[PDB]
C-alpha cells in the first residue's frame, strides 16, 4: 500500500503535479520557479514507480516523509530559510510541524504587473510552464490557499489568455480578465485562511460550528444528518489542506463533491447546475452555491427549543447535538443573517440554558430565550446600515478614508501598511455589499469584515504591537467583530513623533495610477491620525482635502517640483494646527 501511488491513480498525473507543485511554493516562498519544478518533476518520477510496483523500496513511506525530505534536499537550505534547517533535522509528523510554523503571511514580494505582450508569447512558447509559472507565484503569496480551488483558477487564467492573445486589441484583457482574476484570487485567499486560522487558534469545533451555520443557510432543505455529514467530511478537508496535505485534501474533497451531486435531490434544488460540470468546476461551483430557497414545511422552533419541559435533560445528556440541532435549524431559517452572528446567538441559547437549568425552576426561566437574540441582531443590523448609508453619501475613497481614521485610532501601534489595507479591504466591501438586496446586506457585510479583520489578526500574530488587538484576535472567534467595534481611540498611546518628510510630497507621485496615487494619500492620512490621534474625523478629512488639492494643482503644473517645494511645506505646518 503506497500512499503516494495511491494519490497519483486517484488525482491523475496533471491534478498531483499541480498540487505537489503548490504545496512545494507554499512550504518554500522564495525559491525560484525552476527549483521546485524540478522537485515536482522528481516526487512525480518516485510515484509512477509505485504506481508500477507499490512494494518497492520506500514507497510505503507517508506522504509527508517523502515530501519532506525532498523540501530538505534543496541548495543553500541555511542561507536562504535559516529557520527551515533547522526543521531538516527533526522527523514527521514534529517536522511538518515545524514547517508550518515558519509559513510567511507577508513575504512582501513584487507587484505582478503583467506585460500582456511578453506573457502571450511565454504562453503561447510553453503553455505548461507558464500555467505553472501561475501556481507558483500565487502559492507562494498565499502559503494557506487552498489547493485544489488554486488549480480551478489557473484554468480561468488559461482561458484568459487564450480567448485573448490571438484578439485585436492587445489588452482588451488587462483590467477585464486580470484584475478580476486578481480580485477572486484574493477573496478566496481570505475565505481560506480564516478557516486556517480558526483550527490553528480556535480548534476543529469552531471550524464545524461555523460550518454547520453557513451550510444550514446554503442547504435548507437538508436534514441535520445530511448536513453534519457534510460538515465533518469537509472540515477534514480544510484541515488536510491547511496542514499541508493537498494531495489528500484534493481527493477528499472530489470524494465530496460526488457524493454531494449523488445526494442532490435532497440537499438542494441549486446544485443541478454545479453538477453537470468537470470536476475542478464542480467543486468549485458547490462550494460557492447560491442558497436554496426555505421549504414550507419549516418546523416552529418554540416546541423543542423554549417551551419543551425536559430541555435541560436533552441539554445535559447530549449538548454538542442538542446545540447543534439548535444551531441546524436557526441558520436555516435565516440566510439574513451573517455566519459569526448565528455561532453567538448559539452561544447565548447555551449560555441561557448552563443558567437557567440551575435554577429551581428552568422552565420559566429560558421560555424567554429566543428574546435574548433581538439584542444580538439589532447591533450588526445598525452598524450596516450607517456604514452602508456613509459608504452611498461620500463613495468608495472617503468611505475607505473614514475607517482607515477608525481602525488607526483603535490601533495605532499597527504598521501604516496594514492600516491602509485594512481600511482599504472594508471600504471595498461597501462597494460590494450596500448595493445587495436589502436582506443580503448583513451577511455580505459582517462575513467580509470577518476576512479583513482576520487578515489584521494573522499579521498580529508576525508583529504584536497592542495587546488590545491581541484579545480581540484571541478571545472567542465568534465575538471577533463586536470585541473590535467596541475598542475606541486608544489613550495609553502616546502620539507618534512628527516627522515633517512623512508628509512631504514631490513630483512622482504625479506619474502614478490613481490607486497608487490615492494609498500613498491615505498613507499620509493614517500618519496625521498616528501624530494627532484626538484630531477628529472630520478635522481629518479637511486636512486630507487639502492635501489633495495642493497634490492635484502641483501635479497640473509647468514645473512641478518648484510647484511641491514652494506649496508643500506651509500646508505641512499650517495641517499640523487644523489637527489641534
Ligand atoms: C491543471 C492543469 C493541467 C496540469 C498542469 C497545470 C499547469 C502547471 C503544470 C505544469 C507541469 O509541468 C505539469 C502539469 C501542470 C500541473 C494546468 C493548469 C490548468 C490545467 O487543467
Ligand atoms: C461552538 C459550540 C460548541 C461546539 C458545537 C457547536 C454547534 C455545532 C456542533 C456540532 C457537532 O457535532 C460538534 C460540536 C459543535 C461544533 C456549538 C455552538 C455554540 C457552542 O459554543
Amino acid at each position: 500500500k503506497s500512499e503516494i501511488a495511491h494519490r497519483f491513480n486517484d488525482l491523475g498525473e496533471k491534478h498531483f503535479k499541480g498540487l505537489v507543485l503548490v504545496a512545494f511554493s507554499q512550504y518554500l516562498q522564495q525559491c525560484p520557479f525552476e527549483d521546485h519544478v524540478k522537485l515536482v518533476n522528481e516526487v512525480t518520477e518516485f510515484a509512477k514507480k509505485c504506481a508500477a510496483d507499490e512494494s518497492a523500496e520506500n514507497c510505503d513511506k507517508s506522504l509527508h516523509t517523502l515530501f519532506g525530505d525532498k523540501l530538505c534536499t534543496v541548495a543553500t537550505l541555511r542561507a536562504t530559510y535559516g529557520e527551515l534547517a533547522d526543521c531538516c533535522e527533526k522527523q514527521e509528523p514534529e517536522r511538518n510541524e515545524c514547517f508550518l510554523t515558519h509559513k510567511d503571511d507577508h513575504p512582501n514580494l513584487p507587484k505582478l504587473k503583467p506585460e500582456p505582450d511578453a506573457q502571450c508569447a511565454a504562453f503561447q512558447e510553453d503553455p505548461d510552464k507558464f500555467l505553472g509559472k501561475y501556481l507558483y507565484e500565487v502559492a507562494r503569496r498565499h502559503p494557506y490557499f487552498y489547493g485544489p480551488e488554486l488549480l480551478f483558477h489557473a484554468e480561468e487564467y488559461k482561458a484568459d489568455f487564450t480567448e485573448c492573445c490571438p484578439a485585436d486589441d492587445k489588452l482588451a484583457c488587462l483590467i477585464p480578465k486580470l484584475d478580476a482574476l486578481k480580485e477572486r484570487i484574493l477573496l478566496s485567499s481570505a475565505k481560506e485562511r480564516l478557516k486556517c486560522s480558526s483550527f490553528q487558534n480556535f480548534g476543529e469545533r469552531a471550524v464545524k460550528a461555523w460550518s454547520v451555520a453557513r451550510l444550514s443557510q446554503k442547504f435548507p432543505k437538508a436534514d441535520f444528518a445530511e448536513v453534519s455529514k457534510i460538515v465533518t467530511d469537509l472540515t477534514k478537508v480544510h484541515k488536510e489542506c491547511c496542514h499541508g496535505d493537498l494531495l489528500e485534501c484534493a481527493d477528499d474533497r472530489a470524494d465530496l463533491a460526488k457524493y454531494i451531486c449523488e445526494h442532490q435531490d435532497s440537499i438542494s434544488g441549486k446544485l443541478k447546475a454545479c453538477c453537470d460540470k468537470p470536476l475542478l468546476q464542480k467543486s468549485h461551483c458547490i462550494a460557492e452555491v447560491k442558497e436554496d430557497d426555505l421549504p414550507s414545511d419549516l418546523p416552529a422552533l418554540a416546541a423543542d427549543f423554549a417551551e419543551d419541559k425536559e430541555i435541560c435533560k436533552h441539554y445535559k445528556d447530549a449538548k454538542d447535538v442538542f446545540l447543534g440541532t439548535f444551531l441546524y435549524e436557526y441558520s436555516r431559517r435565516h440566510p439574513d443573517y451573517s455566519v459569526s452572528l448565528l455561532l453567538r446567538i448559539a452561544k447565548t441559547y447555551e449560555a441561557t440554558l448552563e443558567k437557567c437549568c440551575a435554577e429551581a425552576d428552568p422552565p420559566a426561566c429560558y421560555r424567554t430565550v429566543f428574546d435574548q437574540f433581538t439584542p444580538l441582531v439589532e447591533e450588526p443590523k445598525s452598524l450596516v446600515k450607517k456604514n452602508c448609508d456613509l459608504f452611498e453619501e461620500v463613495g468608495e475613497y472617503d468611505f475607505q478614508n473614514a475607517l482607515i481614521v477608525r481602525y488607526t485610532k483603535k490601533a495605532p501601534q499597527v504598521s501604516t501598511p496594514t492600516l491602509v489595507e485594512i481600511g482599504r479591504t472594508l471600504g471595498k466591501v461597501g462597494s460590494r455589499c450596500c448595493k445587495l438586496p436589502e436582506s443580503e446586506r448583513l451577511p455580505c457585510s459582517e462575513n467580509h469584515l470577518a476576512l479583513a479583520l482576520n487578515r489584521l489578526c494573522v499579521l498580529h500574530e508576525k508583529t504584536p504591537v497592542s495587546e488590545k488587538i491581541t484579545k480581540c484576535c484571541t478571545d472567542s472567534l465568534a465575538e471577533r467583530r463586536p470585541c473590535f467595534s467596541a475598542l475606541e481611540l486608544d489613550e495609553g498611546y502616546v502620539p507618534k513623533e512628527f516627522k515633517a518628510e512623512t508628509f512631504t510630497f514631490h513630483a512622482d507621485i504625479c506619474t502614478l495610477p490613481e490607486d497608487e496615487k490615492q494609498i500613498k494619500k491615505q498613507s499620509a492620512l493614517a500618519e496625521l491620525v498616528k501624530h494627532k490621534p484626538k484630531a477628529t474625523k472630520e478635522q481629518l478629512k479637511t486636512v486630507l482635502g487639502n492635501f489633495s488639492a495642493f497634490v492635484a494643482k502641483c501635479c497640473g503644473a509647468e514645473d512641478k517640483e518648484a510647484c511641491f517645494a514652494e506649496e508643500g511645506p506651509k500646508l505641512v505646518a499650517s495641517s499640523q494646527l487644523a489637527l489641534a
